């Protein structure tokens, strides 16, 4: 009573919220689309409807940031929904990286939530263990996730360029311990952890910047997942087991994928590589036995045993009892960082970049049709509502 | 450039503007209303947008203002779309009237644009001759305008009360014609001038208070329609004929009415009646022959001219020069009021009213069907976006 206009207007700034003003703008925006065709302007109601808002809405358009206030510089990466690119804005001359999800791709594979939790995570997690979203925007076609630019490369860059020494392994660990850490306290579970998600910043520090297969725990920190998710190198036993029905784990299935990275990291191999995806499935199940150290790999019996540590079923595997125990593994030990300050420290390789627009540490790319004019209503942006975000 | 945010935000700020928060909340709440059916959310984009969208929704609408933040004390009026209810405003215990318009027969009847003029000249005219419009508001079933309570009742029932002197006709048709001069101000033509929709206030002076039928001229202040409108008694020939097609006329319809409404009071009488409608506009159309002044008619020759004046074809009619030759004939020569002070001065009838409450000069009103579930999506609420307006 009287108050609730104001307790109202609260709901409608709160950038939390699913109805502040951006998303009610997306709203109209993703009805005019949604409507604006001769087939569906024959019903009396949509085609009045739209005589009265389609001036308005492509004038909105026009007025919200765009695709056209960037340049492209340079495309530094390509998944199968789109591609990041090196950004400059036309306006502040600042450089960003953004990452582009085809509208089309994104709906036609059903895959249409996975970026909700990636979205919430660089907007709201405030870490310096993940890359910062500045603004998430969309067009007709794509969604735009304008992201803090990672100079450095990824992992996998790294490994290839250098033999990594256990110095430098014990080092991106524990970075990456801390960065799932962050993650695991704000009720998620990565699943997807490989050095292709792991960046390194201006100074040589990892952050983690793909969060595509995220997935909120529940009250008991578990998922009920009836899907295989990640890369088939570091997919754990019970994420695979999972394709079968029945899927409910928690956590520790990012703590084995620590592990084979940490494997791949000091071997210079994955711990489960075969030629056929299925050879590699079947080494992963069968890792009491197929899990084997070369006789010329340079590793300590710290690191094998963190290692296998990691890579057991989910029943005993390293991080069941807390994150402490996985800090306190004697692998650790070392006379450079403390857990608590580990990011103030200087990181193994530091990236030589001559100027904002450097892109060395990523590999040069060589360079999604159109959605199909609808009979009926059919909403395809509107699972999109509430997607643009400005920081 | 930059400014383009701040440009955007004035947009939605501007309650002239269709993109105002309410406008937004209205485009939410109508596409919640018209997905949620079991038939409609067998699609996977409507099912996963209501799913995030359901509990928000039902908690805006119940922290917006609502029916049920009135008492209704009386109804006084009922027309084909609905009722005219006396309220009294549970929290700040205040008089309104408030005008229910069933969305079902508006969508039903195919009229969903006829409430617009009437929302925007009562929410923004701010003339002291329009009745004012305080808050818009709509639920699934009704639309509602909360307005000024006029309390001393309609012409109609001032005429069968009392034998109407020349000195109140001069008064009462003064007022009308100041009053259809600032809607002719404003771009409009009202198009159904009858005594029924001519109040009378606290102090017992005019206000136009139904504007359904109002068209916005164009550059020519003219008007193309094909379909007649008004009440039988006052349609002029023009808006007659434009029935049969190729309909243009002006302003000048509503001078029409006028003449209509002088006849009426100053005789008793409509200049037209007959049995049938059709007998009326026979005698509508044959004015020049129909109309005659009953014998024992107590009107001076002035008021005749007056009448005659009015009721003539429109290329010849009183009023085609501008308002200015209507203020100037004889019959408003008086010795009470000027033109420019008339609703300063003593009404020929003021009110005698006991209460906040006090509806005595309303006849007692003696005490709609639910929308089909849609198979295919229809988006009945659709021309209702943006009628929620709040002073
Ligand atoms: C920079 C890059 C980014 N993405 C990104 C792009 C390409 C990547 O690697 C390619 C493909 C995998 C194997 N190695 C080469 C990795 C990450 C982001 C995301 C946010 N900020 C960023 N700054
Ligand atoms: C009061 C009344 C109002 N409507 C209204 C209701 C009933 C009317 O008349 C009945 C039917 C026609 C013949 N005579 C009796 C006329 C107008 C409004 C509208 C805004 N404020 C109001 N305050």
């Amino acid at each position: 009573g009287a108050s609730r206009q104001r307790k109202l207007e609260a709901l409608i700034r709160d950038p939390r919220s699913p109805i502040n003003v951006e998303s009610l703008l997306d709203g109209l925006n993703s009805l005019v689309l949604d409507l604006d065709f001769p087939a569906l302007r024959k019903n009396k109601n949509i085609d009045n409807f739209l005589n009265r808002y389609e001036k308005i809405v492509k004038k909105i358009r026009g007025l919200q940031m765009k695709a056209e206030d960037y340049d492209v510089v340079k495309v530094i990466g390509r998944g199968a929904f789109g591609e990041v690119q090196l950004v400059r804005h036309k306006a502040s001359q600042k450089v960003y990286a953004m990452k582009l999800l085809s509208k089309f791709e994104m709906i036609k594979r059903s895959d249409s939530a996975f970026f909700w939790e990636e979205r919430d995570i660089m907007a709201f997690a405030n870490s310096p263990w993940v890359v910062q979203l500045f603004y998430a925007f969309q067009d007709d076609r794509y969604l735009y996730m304008v992201m803090e630019y990672m100079p450095g490369g990824d992992l996998v860059n790294l490994m290839s360029n250098y033999d990594v020494p256990e110095k430098w392994a014990k080092f991106y660990t524990a970075e990456v311990v801390l960065a799932l850490d962050a993650i695991h306290s704000m009720g998620l579970i990565h699943r997807d952890v490989k050095p292709d998600n792991m960046l390194l910043d201006k100074h040589g520090h990892l952050k983690l910047a793909d969060f595509g297969t995220c997935m909120k725990m529940d009250e008991t920190g578990m998922v009920h997942c009836d899907t295989a998710v990640g890369t088939p190198d570091y997919i754990s036993p019970e994420v695979l087991k999972s394709q079968g029905g029945d899927g409910f784990y928690g956590r520790e299935c990012d703590w084995w994928s620590v592990g084979v990275f940490l494997y791949e990291m000091l071997v210079g191999d994955t711990p489960f590589y075969a030629d056929s995806l299925v050879g590699t499935y079947s080494k992963i199940m069968d890792h009491k036995n197929s899990l084997c150290f070369p006789e010329d790999a340079e590793i300590s019996k710290h690191a094998k045993n963190l290692i296998c540590a990691f890579l057991t079923d989910r029943e005993v595997r390293l991080g069941r009892n807390g994150v402490e125990e996985i800090r306190q593994h004697p692998f650790f030990k070392n006379d450079q960082w403390h857990w608590d300050n580990i990011r103030e420290t200087a990181a193994p390789v530091v990236p030589e970049l001559s100027s904002d627009i450097d892109s060395s540490n990523f590999d040069d790319i060589e360079d999604v049709e159109t959605f199909p004019i609808p009979k009926a209503f059919v909403g395809n942006q509107l699972p999109f509502i509430g997607f643009t975000y400005y920081r």
